[PDB]
C-alpha cells in the first residue's frame, strides 16, 4: 500500500501537477485512506484516478491524494444467462472484453481506446461509436458499490432510493466519491466480429445527408473520418464505415468454429487527379466486408456535440474550423442518438465531432471563440477531453449542473471528493 508524491498529468500531458498516490489492492487501505482525509476534513481533498486515458485534469489533485484504482481489478462474476459480471472498478475494458467473450458476452459500450478502467467509464459516462443505439456507459450499469465521504459504501442502482446519487454518479466525474465495484449488463454476441459497409461522400452536406436518410437505422455501430481541412465543397466530406456484431452464420467457414476468438496483431501521379478520386471513392465503398474487433484497434483534443435540429448552426462550425488556420487531419464524426438522466452527462442526441489541433500560438483564443459557439448553439464539450475551459462556459453547456451540485453537496458536504478539474470548473 504505497504513497508517491508524483507529478500528474491526463493523456493530454498538459497542467501537471503533484499529489501523493495511494496505489493498494486493498480495499479496507483505500476506505481508510478516505476516512484519514475526512477526520482532518478536507484540505485539497482526494479523487479517484484509473488508467489516466481522460486528456485533461479531471483525475488528478495538485496537493492533495489520488487513490489509483488499478490494482482493484478483480472480476468476480461473469454469467451468461444473467448477462451481468461483477467486477472491480480497477479492472478494465481490454480484460473485461477478454474475460466475457467466451461466456458469449460483449462490452456494451466500447470507447477508442480500451485502456480505461469500469471506474473511468462510468464516471465519464463513456460513448462508442453505437451510442444511437446502445446509449452511454452509464445506461448498462445495473448496480455499483460508492465509497461516500463518511466512509460508508452505498449499493446504488439506477432506479432505487438511491437512484438520484446512482445518476449523478454517472458522469460525475469521480467527484460523488469512489466506486468499487459495478454491476454491468453486457450485450449477447455469438462472435467477436463485425460485418460492416463503407461509405465516401463528398461533402459536409452529403455527409449530413447520409447520416440524416435514415440508413442510420440499419447500424448499431456507425462513425466516420471525416475532412476539416479542405475548403468547400470538399470541406466535410467522410469516409463512413457502419456495421453490426456478425452472428456466426455470416463468418465464412474457416472463422466458424472458432466464432468468439480475437485475433492477434499486427500510384502517385494518379493521387491527386480524377483516377485518384474514383479509386478512393472505390475503396471506401463496401458492403459486408467481415472484420474481427482487433482490427479496429503536441496536440490539443478538442470534442463537441451539437443538438440535432441545428445543423446549419453544425455546418456553420465546421466552417469556422476550416478557416481559421488551424488544422485537424484526424477527426472522427457520428451522431449520438438519445440521452440519458445523469445531469452532467455529455452525449446528447445531435452531430458530434473529436478534432485534434496542433498546439501553435493563437490556438487557446480560437478554442475559446469554439467554446463560445459550442454553447450560443446549444452543445457542450466532454470533460475527458478538456482542461481549458471556463466555469461559466461549462456551467451553461450544462443546465443541469446546479442540480447535481446539490447531489454533490448532500453526499460530500466537506469537499472529502475534490480534483483540479472541480476546481477549475468550480463543481465543488
Ligand atoms: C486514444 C483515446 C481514445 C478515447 N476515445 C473515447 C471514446 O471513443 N469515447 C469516450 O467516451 N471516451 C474516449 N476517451 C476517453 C476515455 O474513455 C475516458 O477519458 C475514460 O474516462 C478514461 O478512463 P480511465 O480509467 O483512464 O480514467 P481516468 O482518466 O484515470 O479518470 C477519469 C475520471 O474518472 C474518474 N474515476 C476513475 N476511476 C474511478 C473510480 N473507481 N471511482 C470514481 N471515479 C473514478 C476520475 O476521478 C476522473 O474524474 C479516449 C481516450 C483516449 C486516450
Ligand atoms: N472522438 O475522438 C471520437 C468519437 C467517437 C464516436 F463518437 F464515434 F464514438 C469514437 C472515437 C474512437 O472510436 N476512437 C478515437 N481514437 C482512437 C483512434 N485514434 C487514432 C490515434 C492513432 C494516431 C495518433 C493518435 C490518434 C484517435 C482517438 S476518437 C473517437
Amino acid at each position: 500500500a504505497t504513497t508517491t508524491a508524483t507529478r500528474l498529468t491526463g493523456w493530454g500531458r498538459t497542467a501537471p501537477s503533484v499529489a501523493n498516490v495511494l496505489r493498494t489492492p486493498d480495499a479496507e487501505m483505500i476506505v481508510k485512506a478516505v476516512a484519514r482525509v475526512a477526520e482532518s476534513g478536507g484540505g485539497r481533498g482526494a479523487i479517484a484516478r484509473g488508467l489516466g486515458r481522460s486528456y485533461g485534469d479531471n483525475a488528478q489533485n495538485g496537493g492533495g491524494l489520488v487513490i489509483d484504482m488499478t490494482p482493484l481489478n478483480t472480476i468476480h462474476s461473469i454469467d451468461a444467462d444473467t448477462k451481468l459480471v461483477d467486477i472491480d472498478a480497477g479492472v478494465n475494458l481490454d480484460q473485461l472484453m477478454k474475460a466475457a467473450l467466451p461466456f458469449g458476452l460483449w462490452v456494451p459500450v466500447l470507447p477508442g481506446t480500451r485502456q480505461v478502467t469500469v471506474g473511468g467509464a462510468i464516471a465519464c459516462d463513456i460513448h462508442g461509436k453505437n451510442h444511437h443505439s446502445a446509449g452511454s456507459f452509464g445506461n448498462h450499469v445495473r448496480s455499483m458499490d460508492l465509497l461516500t465521504a463518511d466512509g460508508e459504501i452505498r449499493h446504488l442502482t439506477p432506479t432505487g432510493e438511491d437512484a438520484e446519487l446512482f445518476w449523478a454518479t454517472v458522469g460525475g466525474n469521480g467527484l460523488t466519491g469512489i466506486i468499487m465495484r459495478a454491476t454491468i449488463e453486457m450485450t449477447p454476441t455469438s462472435t467477436a466480429y463485425f460485418i460492416a459497409d463503407g461509405d465516401v461522400t463528398a461533402s459536409l452536406d452529403e455527409t449530413i445527408a447520409l447520416h440524416s436518410d435514415g440508413s442510420e437505422a440499419r447500424y448499431t455501430y456507425s462513425s466516420a473520418w471525416f475532412d476539416a481541412i479542405s475548403a468547400p465543397p470538399k470541406l466535410g466530406r467522410a469516409a463512413v464505415s457502419r456495421g453490426r456484431l456478425a452472428t456466426v452464420e455470416q463468418l465464412p467457414a474457416k472463422l466458424r468454429s472458432e466464432p468468439l476468438k480475437f485475433d492477434a496483431p499486427q500510384a502517385n501521379k494518379y493521387t491527386f487527379g480524377p483516377i485518384g478520386e474514383l479509386w478512393y471513392r472505390k475503396s471506401g465503398t463496401y458492403r459486408g466486408k467481415v472484420q474481427n474487433l482487433t482490427q479496429f484497434y503536441g496536440f490539443l483534443q478538442y470534442q463537441f456535440v451539437i443538438p440535432t435540429e441545428a445543423v446549419d448552426e453544425f455546418k456553420k462550425i465546421i466552417g469556422v474550423i476550416q478557416a481559421s488556420g488551424h488544422y485537424s487531419f484526424l477527426n472522427v464524426f457520428k451522431l449520438f442518438g438519445p440521452r440519458n438522466q445523469a445531469p452532467l452527462s455529455f452525449p446528447i442526441p445531435g452531430w458530434n465531432i473529436c478534432v485534434d489541433f496542433p498546439i501553435k500560438d493563437g490556438l487557446g483564443k480560437f478554442v475559446s471563440e469554439l467554446d463560445r459557439r459550442v454553447l450560443e448553439f446549444g452543445g457542450r464539450l466532454y470533460t475527458a477531453k478538456d482542461s481549458r475551459t471556463t466555469a461559466e462556459t461549462f456551467h451553461a453547456m450544462y443546465p443541469r449542473v446546479d442540480e447535481w451540485i446539490s447531489v454533490r453537496r448532500k453526499v460530500d458536504p466537506l469537499r472529502v471528493f475534490a480534483s483540479d478539474m472541480a476546481r477549475r470548473l468550480e463543481l465543488l
